[PDB]
DNA sequence: TGACCCTCCCCTTAGGGGAGGGTC
DNA sequence: TGACCCTCCCCTTAGGGGAGGGTC
């Protein structure tokens, strides 16, 4: 071959753009063989063709460009050794959406059962799996002073275990007869955890624990200030009547309904103590 | 509360820097509740906090800024459909990566086979495992005359299908005593594929073959023209003299020693051909 | 006075999409 | 004359890193 292809035929011959062409000459990763000193045409020798070969490649496994210039410095005993890191790259890539795509998973599972609810306002009893969570003393805290940012340093371990945040927020407190809701402080105040990756060196001032698998008198509703101090009451009324043994804390979890600043927020609140009998 | 938050402290308390703060207020994505009219400084609500909760995950997951203006409107109900379809992509991610390993491991393979060869300018005979390629006829086609432009289409169909693009180039001729180069005229030029990937509605024109599993007479070497022609003639010499039985064309396969446009171009050749005894 | 916050401004990666003007 | 090619120039995404100057 003792002729030249121009920009147009390369980019026909090696599936490139020729804006592509362009850029990699302008980068200096793939220069043509001759450029006119009048026209500026590029002009690329066939032989030369041989060289998009590594490019292409490396664009395909998401090399960047300037690390492709040093891998053509390579020279197939390295260039083994360089594609033995892509892979442990591509494995980690590989590892870190398997995580993800079982993390969405479980968010659905729980986000679906929140949709299946038997009904609003009322007390019923149902058996529930466990639900492993990391929780804090409350120090204080009640429903009526709990805020978002009570919860930085729950969230902010969980995130680095998830990546998921948490969408429910959880406290519990101890089952009374209060007969008003300045009479409540919550004990601990939780976050559910949805990944068993081997928690970041948890401090001490938090605990890796458990809602328990068992029977839950539960009631869940749509907040409403005058309607949180009343669902308690038909829940200690509920257990009253058909005289259950509570064993547990009530577990109270809020979560939101939607996340838009442009709507009036709207929260799920729910409930759910376990008992015997 | 009936505070506000500065910046720096939703910063702390979210784990976002204070920078990403400014760009989803700019974006109008997360927007402080209270902008004091002079300094410009920015004040957040305790409760507007649980707005980066969706964002954070969605965030975590890859969805774009933009996107995530239109999941935030949606509503506990479409979000988990929204969900459904962060998987089928994450999925989709999952299929290709796999896929790459897969590839990236066999380039790897068949790289490290070229490195083991039991020694270079040498006749040797061995067993082969299969090779799947796809070929075309070589319509006149010679060693004088052929050019990687030749291999455009063959090319164009492989990338499609493995993505990674081919590393070696073949070429097949009958098995016959030549005495000169300009005797010889290649039947087929081919490439290997590296996929069982149901290719792309390939066109009657290639041939999906192999270079079938066997025992093999071969020569590999470094190229140089004042060896081509005689490498192929220890092959023809080492053939006749112990008596084999050719049993298909000689198969030649070129691979580039390095992709460096900086220093001299050099290639490995390989010729083996399918014996019997 | 230190921290804290704000508004530019420049910069990163891999080209795609023109617009205006030559060029086999 | 159509195709073909070239050189700007603007633009995309998610902020990070300052610089210069106010601000609890
Ligand atoms: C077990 C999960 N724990 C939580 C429990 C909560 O219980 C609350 C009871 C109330 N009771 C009246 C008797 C009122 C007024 C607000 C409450 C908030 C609240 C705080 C700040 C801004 C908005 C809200 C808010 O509107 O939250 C919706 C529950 C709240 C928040 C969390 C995290
Ligand atoms: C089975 C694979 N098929 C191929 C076989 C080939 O055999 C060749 C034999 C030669 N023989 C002299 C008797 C010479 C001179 C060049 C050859 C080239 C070649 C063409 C253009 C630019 C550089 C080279 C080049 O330098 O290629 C290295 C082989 C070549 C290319 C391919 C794809």
């Amino acid at each position: 071959k003792e002729s030249y292809y121009s920009i147009g035929e390369v980019s026909k011959l090696a599936n490139v753009s020729i804006k592509a062409l362009r850029y990699y000459d302008k980068i200096d990763l793939f220069k043509p063989a001759y450029v006119d000193p009048d026209t500026s045409y590029r002009y690329y020798t066939d032989s030369q063709l041989i060289h998009l070969d590594l490019i292409k490649s490396l664009k395909y496994i998401g090399t960047p460009l300037e690390e492709m210039k040093k891998a053509q410095d390579l020279e197939m005993e390295e260039l083994f050794a360089f594609y033995t890191e892509q892979e442990r790259q591509i494995r980690e890539k590989l590892d870190f959406l398997s995580a993800l795509e079982q993390t969405i998973s479980l968010v659905k599972k729980r986000m679906k059962r929140q949709m299946e609810y038997p009904a609003l306002g009322e007390v019923f009893v149902l058996d529930e799996e466990e639900i492993r969570i990391i929780q804090t003393e409350a120090e204080g805290i009640g429903p009526e002073n709990v805020l978002n940012a009570s919860y930085s340093k729950l969230k902010k371990f969980i995130e680095s275990a998830d990546g998921f945040t948490n969408n429910s927020y959880g406290a519990t407190f101890s089952f009374q007869p209060y007969t008003s809701i300045d009479e409540m402080t919550y004990r601990h105040i939780f976050t559910p955890v949805l990944t068993n990756k081997q928690i970041s060196s948890i401090t001490p001032d938090m605990e890796i624990t458990t809602i328990p698998k068992g029977r839950y008198a539960c009631i869940a509703y749509n907040f409403s200030p005058e309607h949180y101090f009343l669902n308690l009451q038909k829940l200690i009324k509920y257990i009253a009547d058909r005289q259950l043994t509570v064993v547990s804390d009530v577990y109270e979890l809020i979560i939101p309904i939607h996340y838009s600043p442009k709507k009036q927020e709207e929260y799920r609140v729910e409930m759910k103590i376990e008992i015997l009998d």
